[PDB]
């Protein structure tokens, strides 16, 4: 002895285990690797796409000197938040008629949750009630577990939702633990392209769910993270977040313009919010302004200025819907290709599942030893859970992973 | 038959944070003399914002770049801005440094580094998940350092005493007794220099008696720089209290900002940087970091972030920001000499040396209330009940104006 750090006791953190998936995938020398690991859009060649649109605005915004960097509202640029609750909504949405919609401009998708968890665990279901059961998909992101616990709530719950039997929706477990929900229980509700599994309701099963949320005073809090990107088209991909506001819910949704605008690193997401009343949207946004105040003060401006700025015009927003629909055709292309050559192959199993789930990840139904084939003797990166980017499948590498895959079940 | 209430019904309305509504009272007011001094941010002599010539600089650079992707940072954020963030702080010749013991976690801005790290101490800090330790902060203070350390859940929020009114100036006895009798291991949040909102900060000297308590008592310092150069033009110097505790042998964290000496406020870049005793502890504190981030905003935004290190990184840049930083000090000197002499020719009663002994662009005037609201009402002169005021505000067009409105305040009011 000879004074005590006051970090000497903090553990190491917990090794998560993406991240070091695409570590090992770099490190391998074999030049069969394919990442199906990846989290984001990659093109034909492997590689980042800036969408040619994004590329335009931002010429735009470097050419124009009189924008200044002088503190944007606490709750945002006010243009981007109208685009981005007008986007997830529709333009002739009543609620939006009705002045009963406000919107908290975020930082990401994530920003966006946790704004909206913190606003729950002080004001919703009574005051600082942190016991309201808060319920996520099984699976789900699994930062919803943790952005929720954060916020204070106790009781974190699963729905049952992926069915490894049939690759595809539990209709019934997810209607039973709707059924058996507490009432006021708040329910996150992927609003398509479930993330990780691809798999989501059609619109005959949106309504089955809306009906018991409705009966059991259950609060729909949807995260909206792939509009457009996900089927190639904004509409059809916004039908169950705009089906609750017709029947008449109050709710959040957390909308995330990473994906589908591709500004991953420039932290652009708004939080949506539909009341009964006009009235009701002024005091929620009052408390949701404290919050952000404490958290980030006021949020970034550029890629809120690239979204307003293309939502906001016509020419702009035609362009962008082309890039979009471009992205989500290659997936659709992906995963067409995928599920015919796994059929070619008379791969044990059925695979309409490959083209029955929308967005960029796909439950794949492999189990773990049947991944562990695939990384340590064929040099397919994938998640544990059968988990894959579809973005990591391409032209040149479709038939190597299609027979590998086709070995990891018939041999595996 | 009646539809049921919103699950929205009972949120209360919360209450205006004051100065919004003050500039919006200025923004209307017709009176072709009125001045803002209730303004929170730099300003030209022609009362407009300035952004930084390197800034449009490095952002044409940046927008002829094609080879610039849009992917997610790493959740403690783009390597090479934190460590020119830390550098700046704490010296290319850091003892810190040198040993490996400084870790760097990329911000929203100056508050988001004070909520990351007020949510790191909360749970990790003088033992697990301790949210008694009493947090202290200046009286006054910027009010958001009580909102942020209150919502990370610290149930013990203190004030030592700093500004004194009578004398216009640091209360150094009561700040020393109120360290003395500070509970060990107490957290404090110490403006580096450029006290906002008073604008008075510690000599050194004075800093050497603060550290000796603080070390005393191992108390812990959470420094907030958010006008390093901005201040004096001066890295060093404006820096000079943080790198003494660090040679003193402190841990300590300090929340950056660059929205002020970089004129960046909305592209929000901050920075993290933590002092530890050990170098391995920094990949720990690090590791508990990622989480605290992952869960409040996943990973920061980048635009801002490569500005500053572009900036920071290259010498020609590096020497035009200095430039650009000299240029706001010396405006802000020059306002604050030009209002002291005009007061002092005035005659206005009571010391006015504080207008220059203050560093940065506020200054508490020593006003009172009544007199603020005469030069609200009567003259149309806005600042805050505090008697806080930007001298950035102040214009070689307005000065003769403000002065006489103050000597009248002074002598008519009270």
């Amino acid at each position: 002895g000879m004074p005590p750090s006051v970090f000497a006791e903090v553990p190491q953190a917990q090794p998560v285990l993406v991240f070091k998936l695409i570590a090992d995938f770099r490190e391998d020398p074999d030049p069969r690797k394919v990442n199906l690991g990846v989290g984001a859009y990659r093109t034909d060649d492997c590689q980042p796409w800036v969408l040619p649109v994004v590329r335009k605005v931002e010429q735009r915004i470097a050419n124009n000197s009189s924008l200044n960097h002088e503190y944007l509202p606490i709750l945002g640029l006010a243009e981007f938040r109208t685009c981005a609750s007008r986007l997830a909504l529709g333009d002739d949405s009543p609620a939006l008629q009705e002045k009963r919609v406000g919107g908290v401009q975020s930082l990401g998708g994530t920003g966006a949750l946790r704004i909206g968890a913190e606003f729950l665990a002080r004001w919703y279901n009574g005051t600082n009630n942190k016991d309201t059961p808060v319920y996520v998909s099984s699976p789900t992101w699994e930062n919803h577990n943790g952005v929720f616990t954060t916020a204070g709530f106790k009781d974190i719950r699963s729905y049952r939702y992926w069915d490894t039997e049939k690759r595809g929706l539990d209709l019934q477990g997810f209607l039973s633990d709707l059924e058996n929900a507490p009432e006021f229980s708040i329910f996150v509700l992927h609003a398509c392209a479930h993330n990780p599994t691809g798999t989501d309701p059609t619109p005959e099963q949106w309504k089955q769910i809306a009906s018991v949320m409705k009966r059991r005073f259950l609060f729909p809090f949807f995260t909206s993270a792939y509009q457009g990107f996900a089927s190639g088209n904004l509409e059809k991909d916004a039908w169950a977040i705009r089906y609750f506001v017709s029947e008449g819910f109050e709710l959040f949704c957390a909308q995330s313009f990473s994906k589908n605008f591709g500004l991953y690193n420039e932290r652009v997401g708004n939080l949506t919010v539909v009341a009964k009343e006009p009235d009701s949207i002024l005091r929620v946004l009052s408390q949701m302004q404290k919050i952000v105040r404490v958290t980030w003060s006021n949020p970034p401006a550029q890629g809120a200025r690239i979204v307003a700025r293309t939502l906001s015009d016509p020419e702009l927003f035609h362009e962008w819907t082309g890039n979009v629909k471009t992205m989500a055709d290659r997936i659709l292309s992906m995963r067409s290709e995928l599920r015919a050559r796994l059929e070619a192959l008379k791969t044990p199993g059925t695979w309409n599942h490959i083209t029955d789930q929308i967005g960029m990840f796909s439950f794949t139904g492999l189990n773990p030893k049947q991944v562990e084939y695939l990384i340590n003797q064929k040099h397919i990166y994938l998640l544990p859970s059968g988990r894959i980017n579809m973005c990591g499948l391409t032209t040149k590498n479709l038939d190597y992973v299609a027979t590998s895959i086709h070995e990891a079940v018939t041999k595996i």
